[PDB]
DNA sequence: ATCGGCTTCGCGCA
DNA sequence: TTGCGCGAAGCCGA
Protein backbone atom coordinates (compact mmCIF):
# COMPACT_ATOMS: atom_id res chain seq x y z
CA UNK A 1 0.00 0.00 0.00
CA UNK A 2 1.45 3.54 -0.82
CA UNK A 3 0.61 7.14 0.51
CA UNK A 4 -2.99 7.94 -0.17
CA UNK A 5 -2.88 11.38 -0.66
CA UNK A 6 -1.47 10.94 -4.17
CA UNK A 7 -4.74 10.22 -5.09
CA UNK A 8 -7.21 12.28 -6.01
CA UNK A 9 -11.06 11.60 -6.87
CA UNK A 10 -12.43 12.77 -10.45
CA UNK A 11 -15.61 11.16 -10.68
CA UNK A 12 -17.36 9.28 -8.04
CA UNK A 13 -19.51 6.25 -8.80
CA UNK A 14 -20.14 2.52 -8.15
CA UNK A 15 -16.77 0.22 -8.99
CA UNK A 16 -17.16 -1.94 -12.17
CA UNK A 17 -16.27 -5.95 -12.15
CA UNK A 18 -14.69 -5.12 -15.49
CA UNK A 19 -10.69 -4.53 -15.77
CA UNK A 20 -8.80 -1.76 -13.98
CA UNK A 21 -7.72 0.77 -17.08
CA UNK A 22 -4.50 2.75 -16.49
CA UNK A 23 -5.28 5.76 -19.08
CA UNK A 24 -1.43 6.83 -19.52
CA UNK A 25 -0.60 9.78 -20.63
CA UNK A 26 2.31 12.30 -19.09
CA UNK A 27 4.10 9.21 -17.75
CA UNK A 28 5.26 6.64 -20.23
CA UNK A 29 7.10 3.99 -18.63
CA UNK A 30 6.33 0.96 -16.46
CA UNK A 31 8.95 1.33 -13.20
CA UNK A 32 8.74 3.82 -10.11
CA UNK A 33 4.77 4.81 -11.74
CA UNK A 34 2.44 5.33 -8.79
CA UNK A 35 -0.37 5.91 -11.33
CA UNK A 36 0.39 2.12 -12.19
CA UNK A 37 1.54 0.67 -9.29
CA UNK A 38 -2.03 2.18 -7.58
CA UNK A 39 -3.80 0.40 -10.26
CA UNK A 40 -1.93 -2.60 -10.35
CA UNK A 41 -3.39 -2.62 -6.41
CA UNK A 42 -6.88 -1.84 -7.30
CA UNK A 43 -7.23 -4.44 -9.92
CA UNK A 44 -5.58 -7.06 -6.91
CA UNK A 45 -7.98 -5.71 -4.61
CA UNK A 46 -10.91 -6.04 -7.21
CA UNK A 47 -9.16 -9.62 -8.46
CA UNK A 48 -9.54 -8.65 -11.89
CA UNK A 49 -6.56 -7.53 -14.41
CA UNK A 50 -5.32 -4.05 -15.11
CA UNK A 51 -4.23 -2.57 -18.34
CA UNK A 52 -2.55 0.23 -19.86
CA UNK A 53 -4.48 2.39 -22.97
CA UNK A 54 -2.61 5.38 -24.41
CA UNK A 55 -3.68 7.82 -26.72
CA UNK A 56 -1.97 9.32 -30.00
CA UNK A 57 -3.46 12.71 -30.54
CA UNK A 58 -3.01 14.48 -33.75
CA UNK A 59 -0.45 16.90 -31.35
CA UNK A 60 2.67 15.04 -33.11
CA UNK A 61 1.74 17.30 -36.13
CA UNK A 62 2.56 20.56 -33.66
CA UNK A 63 5.92 19.62 -33.41
CA UNK A 64 8.77 17.59 -35.05
CA UNK A 65 9.45 14.04 -36.32
CA UNK A 66 12.32 14.22 -33.44
CA UNK A 67 9.62 14.35 -30.59
CA UNK A 68 7.45 11.65 -32.43
CA UNK A 69 10.50 9.47 -32.91
CA UNK A 70 11.66 9.80 -29.53
CA UNK A 71 8.43 9.11 -27.83
CA UNK A 72 6.96 6.13 -30.76
CA UNK A 73 10.57 4.73 -29.87
CA UNK A 74 9.97 5.00 -26.28
CA UNK A 75 6.46 3.14 -25.74
CA UNK A 76 7.67 -0.02 -28.30
CA UNK A 77 9.82 -0.64 -25.70
CA UNK A 78 7.47 0.18 -22.69
CA UNK A 79 4.74 -2.46 -24.78
CA UNK A 80 7.25 -4.78 -24.56
CA UNK A 81 7.95 -4.37 -20.79
CA UNK A 82 4.60 -4.41 -19.58
CA UNK A 83 3.62 -7.65 -21.58
CA UNK A 84 6.70 -8.90 -19.69
CA UNK A 85 4.94 -8.56 -16.80
CA UNK A 86 1.08 -9.41 -18.51
CA UNK A 87 -0.18 -6.15 -18.54
CA UNK A 88 -1.91 -5.61 -21.95
CA UNK A 89 -1.29 -2.11 -23.66
CA UNK A 90 -3.58 -0.87 -25.61
CA UNK A 91 -3.45 1.89 -27.91
CA UNK A 92 -5.78 4.80 -28.92
CA UNK A 93 -5.87 7.27 -32.23
CA UNK A 94 -7.63 10.14 -31.87
CA UNK A 95 -9.70 12.54 -29.26
CA UNK A 96 -9.19 11.33 -25.22
CA UNK A 97 -12.36 12.90 -24.83
CA UNK A 98 -14.16 10.60 -27.16
CA UNK A 99 -11.79 7.61 -27.72
CA UNK A 100 -11.42 6.92 -23.95
CA UNK A 101 -14.96 7.05 -23.40
CA UNK A 102 -15.33 4.75 -25.64
CA UNK A 103 -12.60 1.91 -24.91
CA UNK A 104 -13.97 2.64 -21.09
CA UNK A 105 -17.17 1.55 -22.40
CA UNK A 106 -16.31 -1.28 -25.17
CA UNK A 107 -14.04 -3.38 -22.65
CA UNK A 108 -16.11 -3.05 -19.64
CA UNK A 109 -13.67 -1.12 -17.79
CA UNK A 110 -14.38 -1.03 -13.89
CA UNK A 111 -12.34 1.88 -12.70
CA UNK A 112 -10.61 4.49 -14.80
CA UNK A 113 -7.43 5.99 -13.46
CA UNK A 114 -4.92 8.50 -14.91
CA UNK A 115 -1.70 10.42 -14.20
CA UNK A 116 -1.63 14.00 -13.36
CA UNK A 117 -0.85 17.57 -15.78
CA UNK A 118 -1.54 20.90 -15.12
CA UNK A 119 -1.68 21.80 -18.98
CA UNK A 120 -4.93 22.99 -19.91
CA UNK A 121 -5.52 20.53 -22.30
CA UNK A 122 -5.80 17.35 -19.80
CA UNK A 123 -8.37 19.07 -17.98
CA UNK A 124 -9.95 19.98 -20.83
CA UNK A 125 -10.21 15.90 -21.71
CA UNK A 126 -10.53 14.56 -18.64
CA UNK A 127 -13.37 16.65 -18.19
CA UNK A 128 -15.11 15.58 -21.46
CA UNK A 129 -14.01 12.02 -20.07
CA UNK A 130 -16.08 12.10 -16.72
CA UNK A 131 -18.98 13.38 -18.73
CA UNK A 132 -19.31 9.86 -20.55
CA UNK A 133 -17.90 7.23 -18.32
CA UNK A 134 -20.33 5.91 -15.21
CA UNK A 135 -17.63 4.31 -13.79
CA UNK A 136 -15.17 5.87 -10.63
CA UNK A 137 -12.73 7.81 -12.23
CA UNK A 138 -8.84 8.42 -10.38
CA UNK A 139 -5.79 10.68 -10.62
CA UNK A 140 -2.20 9.85 -9.44
CA UNK A 141 0.43 12.41 -9.54
CA UNK A 142 2.82 10.05 -10.38
CA UNK A 143 4.98 12.54 -11.83
CA UNK A 144 6.32 14.87 -8.75
CA UNK A 145 8.19 13.75 -5.67
CA UNK A 146 4.78 15.76 -3.52
CA UNK A 147 1.58 16.21 -5.09
CA UNK A 148 0.92 19.23 -6.86
CA UNK A 149 -2.02 19.95 -4.87
CA UNK A 150 -0.54 19.07 -1.75
CA UNK A 151 2.68 21.07 -2.26
CA UNK A 152 0.86 24.08 -2.04
CA UNK A 153 -3.00 25.64 -2.59
CA UNK A 154 -1.42 28.84 -4.10
CA UNK A 155 0.19 30.47 -6.34
CA UNK A 156 3.97 30.78 -5.08
CA UNK A 157 5.47 33.94 -5.58
CA UNK A 158 9.03 32.46 -5.73
CA UNK A 159 11.23 29.79 -5.22
CA UNK A 160 11.70 30.41 -2.02
CA UNK A 161 8.54 30.87 -0.64
CA UNK A 162 7.80 26.94 -2.06
CA UNK A 163 10.93 25.80 -0.92
CA UNK A 164 10.47 25.12 2.72
CA UNK A 165 7.15 24.62 2.20
CA UNK A 166 8.19 21.14 -0.60
CA UNK A 167 11.19 20.30 2.06
CA UNK A 168 8.96 20.22 5.54
CA UNK A 169 7.32 17.34 2.73
CA UNK A 170 9.92 15.05 1.81
CA UNK A 171 10.49 12.71 4.74
CA UNK A 172 6.57 11.88 3.78
CA UNK A 173 6.93 11.35 0.19
CA UNK A 174 10.53 10.70 -0.52
CA UNK A 175 10.00 6.87 -0.39
CA UNK A 176 11.37 3.68 -2.38
CA UNK A 177 8.83 2.15 -4.78
CA UNK A 178 7.56 -1.03 -4.32
CA UNK A 179 7.57 -3.72 -7.10
CA UNK A 180 5.15 -4.09 -9.97
CA UNK A 181 3.29 -7.44 -9.31
CA UNK A 182 2.71 -9.04 -12.56
CA UNK A 183 -0.91 -9.81 -13.40
CA UNK A 184 -2.05 -13.15 -12.01
CA UNK A 185 -5.41 -13.43 -13.71
CA UNK A 186 -5.25 -12.85 -17.36
CA UNK A 187 -7.36 -10.77 -19.39
CA UNK A 188 -9.72 -12.43 -21.65
CA UNK A 189 0.00 -1.63 -34.62
CA UNK A 190 2.52 1.15 -33.65
CA UNK A 191 5.11 0.38 -36.39
CA UNK A 192 2.11 1.29 -39.00
CA UNK A 193 1.53 4.13 -36.44
CA UNK A 194 4.79 5.17 -36.49
CA UNK A 195 5.59 5.34 -40.19
CA UNK A 196 2.39 7.03 -40.66
CA UNK A 197 3.41 10.12 -38.69
CA UNK A 198 7.08 10.78 -39.79
CA UNK A 199 5.32 10.68 -43.83
CA UNK A 200 2.93 12.67 -42.71
CA UNK A 201 5.77 15.36 -40.76
CA UNK A 202 8.69 14.88 -43.18
CA UNK A 203 7.70 17.53 -45.30
CA UNK A 204 8.06 19.60 -42.31
CA UNK A 205 11.84 18.65 -41.19
CA UNK A 206 14.34 21.02 -41.08
CA UNK A 207 16.63 20.23 -43.47
CA UNK A 208 20.19 21.82 -44.33
CA UNK A 209 21.24 22.95 -47.76
CA UNK A 210 22.08 19.40 -48.80
CA UNK A 211 18.34 18.24 -47.70
CA UNK A 212 19.86 15.64 -45.03
CA UNK A 213 18.10 16.53 -41.48
CA UNK A 214 19.26 18.99 -39.17
CA UNK A 215 18.59 17.04 -36.63
CA UNK A 216 21.22 14.70 -34.94
CA UNK A 217 19.38 11.38 -33.29
CA UNK A 218 22.35 10.28 -31.45
CA UNK A 219 22.48 12.04 -28.88
CA UNK A 220 19.64 10.57 -26.62
CA UNK A 221 18.53 7.38 -26.89
CA UNK A 222 15.04 7.04 -26.00
CA UNK A 223 13.18 5.01 -23.80
CA UNK A 224 13.54 3.72 -20.26
CA UNK A 225 16.47 1.49 -20.52
CA UNK A 226 18.47 4.24 -21.86
CA UNK A 227 16.97 6.64 -19.55
CA UNK A 228 18.52 4.68 -16.60
CA UNK A 229 22.31 4.73 -17.90
CA UNK A 230 22.14 8.62 -18.41
CA UNK A 231 20.77 8.68 -14.52
CA UNK A 232 23.99 6.78 -13.15
CA UNK A 233 26.64 7.74 -15.63
CA UNK A 234 24.92 11.09 -14.31
CA UNK A 235 25.92 10.43 -10.86
CA UNK A 236 29.20 8.88 -11.78
CA UNK A 237 31.05 11.29 -13.99
CA UNK A 238 28.65 14.85 -13.72
CA UNK A 239 26.77 15.14 -10.46
CA UNK A 240 30.11 15.90 -8.62
CA UNK A 241 30.94 18.80 -10.36
CA UNK A 242 27.41 20.12 -11.43
CA UNK A 243 27.09 22.79 -8.65
CA UNK A 244 30.47 24.20 -10.85
CA UNK A 245 29.71 23.71 -14.48
CA UNK A 246 26.15 24.24 -14.71
CA UNK A 247 26.34 27.23 -16.25
CA UNK A 248 29.49 26.85 -18.46
CA UNK A 249 28.11 25.31 -22.33
CA UNK A 250 31.38 23.94 -23.55
CA UNK A 251 31.28 21.55 -20.45
CA UNK A 252 28.87 18.70 -21.04
CA UNK A 253 28.07 18.66 -16.99
CA UNK A 254 24.22 18.86 -17.16
CA UNK A 255 22.37 15.43 -16.45
CA UNK A 256 20.91 15.43 -19.65
CA UNK A 257 17.56 14.18 -17.93
CA UNK A 258 15.10 16.42 -19.34
CA UNK A 259 13.70 14.52 -22.31
CA UNK A 260 13.12 11.72 -20.08
CA UNK A 261 11.63 13.13 -17.26
CA UNK A 262 9.25 15.04 -19.90
CA UNK A 263 8.20 11.84 -21.54
CA UNK A 264 7.86 10.47 -17.88
CA UNK A 265 10.50 7.95 -19.20
CA UNK A 266 12.08 7.62 -16.07
CA UNK A 267 10.98 9.18 -12.41
CA UNK A 268 12.72 12.27 -10.74
CA UNK A 269 11.41 10.46 -7.49
CA UNK A 270 13.99 7.89 -8.32
CA UNK A 271 16.38 9.88 -9.67
CA UNK A 272 15.89 12.29 -6.41
CA UNK A 273 16.70 8.89 -4.28
CA UNK A 274 19.73 8.01 -6.15
CA UNK A 275 21.26 11.78 -5.58
CA UNK A 276 20.52 11.21 -2.18
CA UNK A 277 21.85 7.87 -1.61
CA UNK A 278 25.34 9.28 -3.86
CA UNK A 279 28.14 10.16 -2.15
CA UNK A 280 29.80 13.49 -3.60
CA UNK A 281 29.76 17.23 -3.36
CA UNK A 282 27.26 18.71 -0.66
CA UNK A 283 27.48 21.55 -2.70
CA UNK A 284 26.63 19.90 -6.06
CA UNK A 285 23.72 17.93 -4.12
CA UNK A 286 21.93 21.38 -3.33
CA UNK A 287 22.48 22.67 -6.67
CA UNK A 288 21.04 19.64 -7.98
CA UNK A 289 18.03 18.77 -5.52
CA UNK A 290 16.79 22.54 -5.73
CA UNK A 291 16.44 22.20 -10.06
CA UNK A 292 14.42 18.55 -10.19
CA UNK A 293 12.66 19.41 -7.17
CA UNK A 294 12.20 23.29 -6.58
CA UNK A 295 12.14 24.45 -9.66
CA UNK A 296 10.60 21.47 -11.40
CA UNK A 297 7.72 21.17 -9.29
CA UNK A 298 7.30 24.99 -8.73
CA UNK A 299 6.71 24.74 -12.78
CA UNK A 300 3.98 22.47 -12.18
CA UNK A 301 2.61 24.48 -9.57
CA UNK A 302 2.49 27.48 -11.95
CA UNK A 303 0.85 25.67 -14.62
CA UNK A 304 -1.36 23.98 -12.11
CA UNK A 305 -2.92 27.61 -10.76
CA UNK A 306 -2.29 30.02 -13.49
CA UNK A 307 -4.68 28.94 -17.27
CA UNK A 308 -2.90 31.62 -18.13
CA UNK A 309 0.38 30.18 -18.04
CA UNK A 310 1.58 30.48 -21.52
CA UNK A 311 0.63 34.60 -21.75
CA UNK A 312 1.28 37.72 -20.86
CA UNK A 313 -1.58 38.46 -18.49
CA UNK A 314 0.39 35.49 -15.79
CA UNK A 315 3.43 37.82 -15.39
CA UNK A 316 3.27 39.85 -11.82
CA UNK A 317 1.36 42.90 -11.62
CA UNK A 318 5.44 44.91 -11.38
CA UNK A 319 6.04 42.85 -14.44
CA UNK A 320 3.39 43.94 -16.42
CA UNK A 321 3.35 47.74 -15.17
CA UNK A 322 7.62 48.19 -16.21
CA UNK A 323 6.79 46.34 -19.64
CA UNK A 324 4.34 48.43 -20.74
CA UNK A 325 5.54 51.51 -19.54
CA UNK A 326 8.92 50.39 -22.46
CA UNK A 327 6.01 48.91 -24.92
CA UNK A 328 6.96 52.36 -27.40
CA UNK A 329 10.66 52.05 -26.86
CA UNK A 330 13.42 52.29 -30.17
CA UNK A 331 14.62 48.34 -30.10
CA UNK A 332 18.37 48.61 -31.12
CA UNK A 333 17.39 45.41 -33.97
CA UNK A 334 13.83 43.65 -34.79
CA UNK A 335 13.61 40.24 -36.03
CA UNK A 336 10.93 38.39 -37.52
CA UNK A 337 10.22 34.48 -36.35
CA UNK A 338 11.81 33.25 -39.67
CA UNK A 339 15.07 35.62 -38.83
CA UNK A 340 15.59 34.33 -34.89
CA UNK A 341 14.81 30.08 -36.09
CA UNK A 342 17.48 30.29 -38.76
CA UNK A 343 19.94 31.94 -36.60
CA UNK A 344 20.19 34.82 -38.94
CA UNK A 345 20.68 37.55 -36.07
CA UNK A 346 23.39 40.39 -35.11
CA UNK A 347 24.86 38.14 -32.33
CA UNK A 348 26.77 35.04 -33.14
CA UNK A 349 26.05 33.74 -29.33
CA UNK A 350 22.51 33.69 -29.95
CA UNK A 351 22.92 32.01 -33.57
CA UNK A 352 25.03 29.33 -31.49
CA UNK A 353 22.53 28.85 -29.24
CA UNK A 354 20.08 28.41 -31.74
CA UNK A 355 21.74 25.99 -33.77
CA UNK A 356 22.84 23.58 -30.74
CA UNK A 357 18.97 23.82 -30.55
CA UNK A 358 18.04 22.84 -34.02
CA UNK A 359 20.56 20.17 -34.24
CA UNK A 360 20.52 18.53 -30.81
CA UNK A 361 17.20 19.28 -29.72
CA UNK A 362 18.32 20.15 -25.95
CA UNK A 363 19.88 23.81 -25.70
CA UNK A 364 21.93 24.33 -22.68
CA UNK A 365 19.99 25.60 -19.48
CA UNK A 366 22.21 28.65 -19.16
CA UNK A 367 22.46 29.67 -22.95
CA UNK A 368 18.23 29.13 -22.53
CA UNK A 369 18.14 31.95 -19.88
CA UNK A 370 20.06 34.04 -22.31
CA UNK A 371 18.57 32.90 -25.43
CA UNK A 372 14.62 34.03 -24.50
CA UNK A 373 16.17 37.55 -23.14
CA UNK A 374 17.36 38.42 -26.09
CA UNK A 375 14.27 37.37 -27.89
CA UNK A 376 12.16 40.12 -26.05
CA UNK A 377 15.05 42.66 -26.77
CA UNK A 378 14.94 42.24 -30.19
CA UNK A 379 11.36 41.30 -30.79
CA UNK A 380 8.78 44.33 -31.35
CA UNK A 381 6.25 43.83 -28.61
CA UNK A 382 5.92 41.54 -25.30
CA UNK A 383 3.30 39.47 -26.75
CA UNK A 384 5.33 38.96 -30.11
CA UNK A 385 8.42 37.74 -27.87
CA UNK A 386 6.18 35.53 -26.02
CA UNK A 387 4.77 33.89 -29.04
CA UNK A 388 8.23 33.56 -30.50
CA UNK A 389 9.89 31.81 -27.83
CA UNK A 390 6.85 29.27 -26.86
CA UNK A 391 6.71 28.43 -30.83
CA UNK A 392 11.02 27.74 -30.99
CA UNK A 393 10.93 26.17 -27.95
CA UNK A 394 8.10 23.90 -27.81
CA UNK A 395 8.51 23.10 -32.13
CA UNK A 396 12.61 22.07 -31.38
CA UNK A 397 12.65 21.43 -27.72
CA UNK A 398 12.89 17.43 -27.38
CA UNK A 399 11.77 18.62 -23.97
CA UNK A 400 8.65 21.04 -24.95
CA UNK A 401 5.39 21.26 -24.61
CA UNK A 402 6.03 21.41 -20.75
CA UNK A 403 5.45 22.87 -17.77
CA UNK A 404 8.53 23.74 -17.20
CA UNK A 405 8.95 25.34 -20.87
CA UNK A 406 6.18 27.98 -19.91
CA UNK A 407 7.69 28.43 -16.07
CA UNK A 408 10.70 29.06 -17.82
CA UNK A 409 9.85 30.98 -20.32
CA UNK A 410 7.74 33.05 -18.08
CA UNK A 411 10.86 33.56 -15.67
CA UNK A 412 12.81 34.73 -18.67
CA UNK A 413 10.84 37.07 -20.21
CA UNK A 414 8.09 38.00 -17.71
CA UNK A 415 10.03 37.75 -13.98
CA UNK A 416 7.75 34.80 -12.95
CA UNK A 417 9.20 33.55 -9.44
CA UNK A 418 11.82 36.54 -10.33
CA UNK A 419 12.39 39.78 -8.73
CA UNK A 420 13.06 43.27 -10.14
CA UNK A 421 16.47 44.49 -11.24
CA UNK A 422 17.32 48.00 -12.79
CA UNK A 423 15.52 49.71 -15.08
CA UNK A 424 16.36 49.01 -19.01
CA UNK A 425 14.60 50.49 -22.26
CA UNK A 426 13.09 48.12 -23.91
CA UNK A 427 13.17 44.94 -21.10
CA UNK A 428 12.06 47.16 -18.61
CA UNK A 429 13.36 46.02 -15.20
CA UNK A 430 13.49 42.57 -16.01
CA UNK A 431 16.54 40.38 -14.95
CA UNK A 432 18.74 41.57 -17.86
CA UNK A 433 21.46 39.38 -19.49
CA UNK A 434 24.97 40.73 -21.33
CA UNK A 435 27.08 39.16 -24.19
CA UNK A 436 30.51 40.30 -21.98
CA UNK A 437 27.92 38.48 -18.84
CA UNK A 438 28.83 35.03 -20.93
CA UNK A 439 31.93 36.32 -21.02
CA UNK A 440 33.39 36.28 -17.44
CA UNK A 441 31.89 32.91 -16.84
CA UNK A 442 32.64 30.50 -19.99
CA UNK A 443 34.63 30.81 -23.39
CA UNK A 444 32.04 32.14 -25.50
CA UNK A 445 34.85 31.75 -28.87
CA UNK A 446 34.29 27.89 -27.98
CA UNK A 447 30.65 27.64 -27.43
CA UNK A 448 30.06 30.04 -30.84
CA UNK A 449 32.94 27.94 -32.18
CA UNK A 450 31.14 24.54 -32.16
CA UNK A 451 28.11 25.38 -33.72
CA UNK A 452 29.75 27.95 -36.42
CA UNK A 453 29.66 26.08 -40.27
CA UNK A 454 26.27 25.22 -39.36
CA UNK A 455 24.01 28.64 -40.21
CA UNK A 456 26.14 28.78 -43.31
CA UNK A 457 25.27 25.01 -43.95
CA UNK A 458 21.42 25.41 -43.43
CA UNK A 459 18.52 27.27 -45.55
C1' DA B 1 5.06 43.50 12.85
C1' DT B 2 9.02 46.04 9.56
C1' DC B 3 12.54 44.53 7.31
C1' DG B 4 15.83 40.54 5.84
C1' DG B 5 16.56 37.78 1.65
C1' DC B 6 15.78 36.64 -2.84
C1' DT B 7 18.39 31.26 -9.31
C1' DT B 8 23.48 32.36 -9.03
C1' DC B 9 22.08 39.60 -13.00
C1' DG B 10 26.24 42.80 -14.71
C1' DC B 11 30.43 44.95 -13.70
C1' DG B 12 34.65 46.99 -11.59
C1' DC B 13 38.88 45.60 -9.50
C1' DA B 14 42.24 42.90 -7.67
C1' DT C 1 39.57 32.97 -16.41
C1' DT C 2 37.52 33.73 -10.52
C1' DG C 3 35.80 35.53 -6.42
C1' DC C 4 33.91 39.58 -3.74
C1' DG C 5 31.26 43.56 -2.91
C1' DC C 6 28.21 46.55 -4.91
C1' DG C 7 24.09 48.51 -7.25
C1' DA C 8 18.93 48.82 -8.63
C1' DA C 9 14.78 46.69 -7.35
C1' DG C 10 9.36 44.89 -5.70
C1' DC C 11 7.51 42.18 -2.02
C1' DC C 12 6.64 37.73 0.66
C1' DG C 13 6.54 36.21 5.25
C1' DA C 14 7.83 35.59 9.39
C1 LIG D 1 13.65 29.96 -21.82
C2 LIG D 1 13.65 28.60 -21.15
C3 LIG D 1 13.00 27.53 -21.76
C4 LIG D 1 12.95 26.29 -21.13
C5 LIG D 1 13.56 26.11 -19.88
C6 LIG D 1 14.21 27.17 -19.27
C7 LIG D 1 14.26 28.42 -19.90
C8 LIG D 1 14.85 29.58 -19.14
N1 LIG D 1 13.47 24.84 -19.25
C9 LIG D 1 14.14 24.58 -17.97
C10 LIG D 1 15.59 24.12 -18.11
O1 LIG D 1 16.26 24.96 -19.05
C11 LIG D 1 15.63 22.67 -18.61
O2 LIG D 1 14.76 21.91 -17.79
C12 LIG D 1 17.01 22.02 -18.52
O3 LIG D 1 17.95 22.60 -19.44
C13 LIG D 1 16.90 20.55 -18.83
O4 LIG D 1 18.20 20.04 -19.17
P1 LIG D 1 18.93 19.14 -18.08
O5 LIG D 1 17.92 18.16 -17.59
O6 LIG D 1 20.18 18.66 -18.71
O7 LIG D 1 19.32 20.16 -16.91
P2 LIG D 1 19.80 20.05 -15.38
O8 LIG D 1 20.31 18.68 -15.11
O9 LIG D 1 20.65 21.21 -15.04
O10 LIG D 1 18.40 20.20 -14.63
C14 LIG D 1 17.83 19.10 -13.89
C15 LIG D 1 16.32 19.18 -14.00
O11 LIG D 1 15.83 20.33 -13.28
C16 LIG D 1 14.72 20.90 -13.97
N2 LIG D 1 15.02 22.29 -14.31
C17 LIG D 1 16.26 22.89 -14.41
N3 LIG D 1 16.21 24.19 -14.54
C18 LIG D 1 14.85 24.48 -14.53
C19 LIG D 1 14.13 25.67 -14.71
N4 LIG D 1 14.70 26.88 -14.82
N5 LIG D 1 12.78 25.60 -14.74
C20 LIG D 1 12.20 24.40 -14.59
N6 LIG D 1 12.77 23.20 -14.41
C21 LIG D 1 14.11 23.31 -14.39
C22 LIG D 1 14.42 20.00 -15.16
O12 LIG D 1 13.46 19.08 -14.66
C23 LIG D 1 15.78 19.34 -15.41
O13 LIG D 1 15.65 18.05 -15.98
C24 LIG D 1 12.76 23.80 -19.85
N7 LIG D 1 12.72 22.64 -19.16
C25 LIG D 1 12.11 21.60 -19.76
O14 LIG D 1 12.05 20.46 -19.25
N8 LIG D 1 11.53 21.77 -21.01
C26 LIG D 1 11.51 22.95 -21.74
O15 LIG D 1 10.93 22.99 -22.83
C27 LIG D 1 12.17 24.02 -21.09
N9 LIG D 1 12.22 25.24 -21.69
Amino acid sequence: IMNPKRIRALKSGKQGDGPVVYWMSRDQRAEDNWALLFSRAIAKEANVPVVVVFCLTDEFLEAGIRQYEFMLKGLQELEVSLSRKKIPSFFLRGDPGEKISRFVKDYNAGTLVTDFSPLRIKNQWIEKVISGISIPFFEVDAHNVVPCWEASQKHEYAAHTFRPKLYALLPEFLEEFPELEPNSVTPETLSDVLETGVKALLPERALLKNKDPLFEPWHFEPGEKAAKKVMESFIADRLDSYGALRNDPTKNMLSNLSPYLHFGQISSQRVVLEVEKAESNPGSKKAFLDEILIWKEISDNFCYYNPGYDGFESFPSWAKESLNAHRNDVRSHIYTLEEFEAGKTHDPLWNASQMELLSTGKMHGYMRMYWAKKILEWSESPEKALEIAICLNDRYELDGRDPNGYAGIAWSIGGVHDRAWGEREVTGKIRYMSYEGCKRKFDVKLYIEKYSALDKLAA
